[PDB]
């Protein structure tokens, strides 16, 4: 199945965040309407924060999590949870390796902000 | 119900980290051993990092997080999920008005680490 | 917060489906665009599928749980998860008593269907 | 990632719950520390019940969901969400063509029960 792809509403204001869990240099790109929008990269065992982003989700809301390392694609999974039908998290993990732990980047999209 | 605690297995490292969307001032408590170990506060309409740290589950594994805004306890949201049988993220919203976003103080605890 | 309303995509079938885990007789009741549109009753302490049945979200896409036993509204814990930015589950859970697993009466709702 | 697997409290009763949504007719086995507990078979366009079942979750608390239609292992998608810390569900969809909505055998979990 694919993975990484969310629909948010349009015109929309949401944060994305990449956390880091691998002893491997992680790329994590953010494409809204198929266009790369942010990019975070760090190496870290203890989950750092290597990055941080407002985004407009634009015309489209389409949003799509990539991550690689060294150019090589990880395996992704993904979904979507909303709480009190209101707030709204898309979570990505991703694994570049042999152990399967799908922490090595973990992204979080959340919406509304404000 | 009881919202904002959730059971990780013991003794085990988990990432905490808290996002604001309010023009309060949050103040997020993050109780393991059934005491404080991690207290942020910050303010942010963005959604900025208010705080991120590591910390360890403790004997019980039992973890909550408390949201105050100026003395007033925020009314919570949470729910914990579960990617590929591995990757948790237990998720808290929180409402410190009459708006009802539930982003006022966003919290975000993933696990395991590393 | 509130809990056990979602909101659906406008005119689209979706299952809805209640379990019973209680000694108490167990009412459910789903509401389309604040109607009443079906309504289960039984007690079981052992999972049993007190009712299931497809319904059509129409025109404003809002679905409403209740759960009452003997007249008496049961307190609900609820929230939405999406697979695949495609397969929707709206989850209910709701407590009559006491002990506090929010079990007496468990809701499914699913979609797209067919 | 692996998909359709879970793990459960060791020696809990669960229950299962399978809906179908093709015309063709889905068989679904469910797998308690890797022996058949279950098996459904059933078509429906409707969403309609092909089967449920009451089970414990063994020595090891392993569950694994598979669905094959035509002889074939459909691909799944699969999550599970813990509410208030105590209700917990393991969801799987499945496809077994191109469409992509993976609704064509979809399969609840849920505990604790009784
Ligand atoms: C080389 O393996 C990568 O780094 C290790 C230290 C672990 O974080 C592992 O999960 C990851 O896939
Ligand atoms: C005064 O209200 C608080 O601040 C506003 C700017 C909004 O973020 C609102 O959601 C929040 O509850
Ligand atoms: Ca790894
Ligand atoms: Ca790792
Ligand atoms: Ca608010
Ligand atoms: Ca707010």
């Amino acid at each position: 199945a694919t993975q990484g792809v969310f629909t948010l509403p349009a015109n929309t204001r949401f944060g994305v965040t990449a956390f880091a869990n691998s002893s491997n240099t992680q790329t994590v790109n953010v494409l809204v309407n198929n266009e790369t929008a942010a990019t975070f990269s760090g190496q870290s065992t203890n989950n750092a924060v290597i990055g941080t982003q407002v985004l407009n989700s634009g015309s489209s809301g389409k949003v799509q999590v990539q991550v690689s390392v060294n150019g090589r694609p990880s395996d992704l999974v993904s979904a979507q949870v909303i709480l009190t039908n209101e707030l709204n998290f898309a979570l990505v993990g991703s694994e570049d390796g042999t152990d399967n732990d799908y922490n090595d980047a973990v992204v979080v999209i959340n919406w509304p902000l404000g």
